[PDB]
DNA sequence: AAATTTGTTTGAAAAATGAGCAAATTT
DNA sequence: AAATTTGCTCATTTTTCAAACAAATTT
């Protein structure tokens, strides 16, 4: 039913899929527990800026650098693809 | 002074090692998996949204931590996240979270 | 009773789109 | 040799933005 998922061991050393949004919610969990007071300028650039990187780099890798087929692929436009690769340095 | 805290290591998740012990790990490792699961069981098949996919499944824990933070005040939350306060708005109505 | 936030509108700036083309590169 | 992708434009559509300002709510 849900198509993104981690792989998670329990005590009694079984193996489980759970979703990557809770991870992502635990992330966050733990970044707001160890911040006090101190403000958040930007968040929304920083969790993209950690989830974009490793799309990229994973959809490169399986199409082989074909940057017409990743964008197809992703479902954006050839141009906002190099965009984004200039942005993290990575061509 | 402070040690230098890397921005890899500004998000992360606890993970079990070899060794069976407890330790910190990368969102962004998670995000590998995730995606490197998901074409393995692809197999063959094509996409056409992958984009959009990726986008909700992050977009929509981020903000419903946030307001959960901001004990639901819009206008912080939106200050917060450094985007436009009527995106803010937009966007919460796309999950449905009013 | 203040001060702050919400629910709207409006218009201008920034980003994303689709379509074109010659030169380079893979097939 | 032919087919396909790159690198670079233009210009139009869509999204994001800040600045209004009543009316509603929270301090």
């Amino acid at each position: 039913s849900d198509v993104l998922t981690v792989s998670t061991v329990n005590s009694q050393d079984q193996v489980t899929q759970k979703p990557l949004r809770d991870s992502v919610k635990q992330a966050l969990k733990n970044y707001f527990a160890q911040l006090n007071g101190q403000d958040v300028n930007d968040l929304y650039e920083l969790v993209l800026a950690e989830v974009e990187q490793p799309l990229l780099d994973m959809v490169m890798q399986y199409t082989r650098g074909n940057q017409t087929r990743a964008a197809l692929m992703m479902g954006i436009n050839r141009g906002t693809l190099r965009k984004k690769l200039k942005k993290y340095g990575m061509n």
